């Protein structure tokens, strides 16, 4: 469009008409969505609420899980393995109380996820599968993240749905008979400090605090006592944003955004 | 000595450093313009090339990958378009005044962030010794391809390191002298641009160039990207009161490390 | 909780009540710490002047350097083995001069930090042996660090000091007879853009300067005319936030802070 | 068997009766194998007339060809890619006097094939979803095969065997929907110094040189003046074995000797 | 001055080496036994463990992996295997008289080949440091499970490297030292055994604390492995006129390293 | 050929006439040589006698040391990096006495060669500078070898040799304006189990040993006791084989038997 005469007019027909990018209701549509967790416990701390609403609308919700959370206790007689054990029924208990489907392990050591072209692999395996209609993974741009895990889901995540969609990318999959990644289907970003689009989760926030709770392992009352609090506190600057009590965040952009573009802070 | 920090800050850019924004480019003769996939110079600063080819410098293009996966057609193999996008890219670059295109060949979707990619370019500062750098800013927020990130990340890298005579010493121990330490870098694809190029007259050409990568634009994905890339043109070209423009970011050698005012500039 | 009315009011006592957080006396109790530094040089010139006050306290001072400083030379006779061993003798003396204990180097090569489980378990071997109240270390989210060997350093740091108290990260550690590290103990970033606790070091000024240029392998007289003013312009970039004249930088959080929490801006 | 007397009868009872080891008409029931390549062109040239051979009766043979054969020109205005553009028709015009079904191509670059778990992970669902009854791999074991991608394909290839029966490795796979690989296939080593097993193809040799020089780009004039007598000493050194002119020699061992076996050389 | 080469091969053994097979382990205090997978040094040397565990000796062992993937029982996953093999191992163990359990922890077909994992063995070498290690024969042909050749090697580098003072510096940091330059390396699982001990009476022993594994040895698959491992204990046997015996190989330590003639013992 | 009668007479046809091999005199028309060592002093230690006569009869012959030899010390005092300085002055003295030109260091670490892409580029940049005439390297086969640095340089040597030949291969080579490593040029493995050349040393086992000495921080009186026997009998084992007293072993072949080729043993 040659003869638009501002940069803001511009960006505003890019976003509306072009790209009609819509934060109104972006899950309208959705019919099979894939919720990507570091470690179990994740999507349910992060956006337990919104799974529960998806559910709640017919959604079908799958997870896939990137690690074992082996490493996750102080307790020295029990090793990695047992509890790597015990977080799979923590997070099958806990995932059935917000009614999502399934579960995918990819069993990468907890703390040892790595960042690479075989982990791109494993998700786009699962993407082409599924080919669920929105993908939702850890914003990996959020600041002071220490875990390395989940810094690289995020990115492994957002990697693995723009590459699944190339038929010449993990090129064995189409010849055992799966299609590329359908286009269109949302990513959508939680654990952020930019979102642009809220959940309210004021009257679930008692749903999720309990769905939490159920990975024992990770929720004693010792650590209960400042993790509650914690996550009351995430949960209200979430929801203060659309005036409402709790709420969970998520950054959501048009596809285009998470390339090349200088621009993104006006969404 | 000095009694304000906003004083010895100005001191260090002016007398100490001599950074100068107005013509930051006006004593180059060759230079590098890195890219990670064939085209991603032509976007990002394709009318700023064609800018240097006419004053006379020598612009010479250094693409980390094959563009190998960068197609949805399920009847051409990565092999087949990495050999058609090595010839746009050759085609496009003409138009801009393009000499030379050193190719590395690592595997879009694949590049990795390893010394071994610091020696490659190494290698090539050492053999060409130009006076300035093109690479992408590896900090654009939500940039998510690895090979962007780490294109930028590596040039700026191997700026540096190029110059150590015991960073890959090989390349001495067969003839090649470290990297001249006058040389510039500058950041295109920049969400903080401190050097605007009104490339508002070229911009049709820059389009054209753009357009050549024809297994990029098909007819279907034109219809974004056009409309796409004139919206970022217009987020550059504001920043300076013009219509199109190419951000550059752009800062004294010692602001990459330990800097806790980056900001300022 | 649960009947607090307003984010900022939760956010306040989540600080202050819940994470018993304060920036008052942040080194108090501490009489053991780490300096994790990623090149010979690299503690005294971002934390020279906190390190003599440290000492000067009677707090036991250790460093963990990262590398050898092999590459930093530009004299074409001067191997990058020969730079090492007169780096290490730099450091030494210049170590010394703050009232310095003892190094760890831990011999990875200048330039190419691995960002790796291997470097976790040498840094976590000496958190058990020594259990330091207190580590400092680079901060890995400056802007515009370019430095690999910074950056991995800093993630290296933060990740080490929370693996390094799980029993089974490294379980051989604990089978040698080494505890899993302590848990309460804190964490200090320096060379930051988004200090939070600031040390005058005004009076030290002219003794840290002294101890820089004691690597003078890195600083020449042709070096030291850039890098004097920008080492005072940064010292004064830190003193101006307390009002002193010459400063050294720190960022500190809770613990919690270090992980998916969105509003790690407001301290 | 506690009471046998010897461990010449041990061995005889091990392999004829608890193994019903069987050299003499092995491949006698397949319907459908896997030869695995390196590079475009090893199958025929290691094994053409034994594809020839189980094509005419019949079994399908599909190939999976680790690599592109980038790598293999001299002539410096032939980039790799368009060598393996090249390479490709070339196997396919090759494949196709062979008869053989279909090949899968992995893409990794000639000279860069991996030795990862991810390479395992390729070929396990290869095996997965074609549930194959025998796989052909050349003899990692071959001495002075200065190739790394024939000596880790050959290794690869044993492992892929072995690991892809077992659930619990590269476990996506059963998640989307394959079985395991079915147990009792037979693995054959061809490129092997220690063949018991010996194709005849004296009749079929000037088919297999013929497909061999299909692959024109591996094989011009001068180079075929040294290769078509280095192929024809190696099928005589394998044919004199069963006393025929020309041969393809195969190592076929019970799946135990793989592994732990110090009598391996009884076979 | 020595005249011929035999002449001076066996000065070498016996005087300048002390090479000497017919009782290697008389004086042994403490050893490593170190095995790739939960079961296997009860399988190569069991029988040979009882012995050390009767004699007195202390026997340790080091496991690599966790034996996640061995199963092919799809209601068990590699994480609840795991947690069974290592309460199979410590049964397994008592009945041979094992102390204690070093278990490393990588991941069943997955043992790196690294420095990383060179610096676990060293830093139990040092803490421990036994009078002498046995682990598989990286060499056994046709052996393909990458977590046994890898083992062997990194036994055999481990036990070089940890008597370095620079190697793994941290270990000496803390307070370990270099492990001591005194002890012997054994190869079990070898096809060229050199030394091999009669556990005829032992073998009945050594079977029941196989088939503690019970997760290896279901019903159906003894039906294969008993009469394997039987005949395995007669080719080792054989080689010394007793029934059942386990195989061992061992050098001069000099003989790993640049030596030709390694087949002439 | 196909009108040979016998494997026996195809082989020794293909040897003599087709590919125009024979050990009578390999050396012959050798100019430059390169010789290429995992560590100082192991060419001194398995060529030092063959290096002499390749000086004397007017060869350059070239050392590229793979590493910088920085574990090889149990004195706790001396640092890795010291032990490097002294061991590279130790090898251009030792170097001297059998007229080596110049020494190519790579400096990887003592310990920690790769096994990569990375060190064949190394290589090939060499090849493709120097353009030798034959090249040296440790025999990647040797039976027992345990150093890891010593079968990697090996099996990348043999690499480097083949692939620095090709155009596509480290392509940035070719464009700074160096050329494909020429084709004809011989590779000579020491160190080796299998040798089928030997030169006659007997006449320069004493410089040998005292080029070896010259190494005094690998080579003090206590080791010196183990090695000069050792070293005396390894050359005896050469020497025997031509019955000559001292001798050095090496392994050369035609450029077609390093792959496929299952009659290696035959010469
Ligand atoms: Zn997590
Ligand atoms: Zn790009
Ligand atoms: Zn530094
Ligand atoms: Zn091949
Ligand atoms: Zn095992
Ligand atoms: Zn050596």
């Amino acid at each position: 469009f040659e003869d638009i005469d501002t940069f803001e007019e511009a960006f505003n027909k890019l976003l509306r008409e072009v790209l009609e990018f819509d934060l109104q209701n972006p899950f309208k549509d959705a019919k099979k969505v894939l919720c990507i967790e570091p470690h179990p416990d994740d999507c349910v701390i992060g956006m337990g609420g919104t799974i529960k609403k998806l559910s709640d609308m017919g959604v079908e919700v799958i997870y896939v899980c990137m690690t074992d959370g082996y490493m996750g206790t102080t307790d020295e007689s029990l090793s990695g393995h047992e509890l790597a054990a015990i977080r799979r029924k923590e997070e099958e208990e806990s995932a059935r109380l917000l009614g999502v489907k399934k579960i995918y392990w990819l069993n990468y050591r907890d703390t040892e996820l790595p960042y690479s072209r075989e982990v791109r692999k494993d998700l786009t395996k699962i993407l082409r599968k599924e080919q669920p209609d929105g993908v939702f993974a850890p914003d990996p741009w959020l600041p002071y993240e220490s875990h390395p895990d989940h810094r690289r889901t995020g990115f492994l995540a957002i990697e693995s749905v723009a590459f699944s969609q190339l038929p010449n990318f993990s090129n064995t999959d189409l010849d055992i008979g799966l299609n590329p990644y359908n286009s269109g289907s949302f990513i959508a970003l939680y654990y952020t400090h930019k979102p642009n689009y809220i959940v309210d989760i004021t009257d679930l926030m008692e749903l999720k605090l309990k769905a939490i709770r159920v990975h024992r392992s990770q929720f004693p009352d010792d650590i209960w006592e400042k993790w509650e609090p914690f996550l009351r506190t995430i949960a209200m600057f979430y929801g203060e944003k659309i005036g409402v009590r709790y709420g969970e965040g998520f950054r959501i952009m048009p596809g285009l955004f998470y390339h090349i573009t200088p621009f993104t802070d006006l969404i």
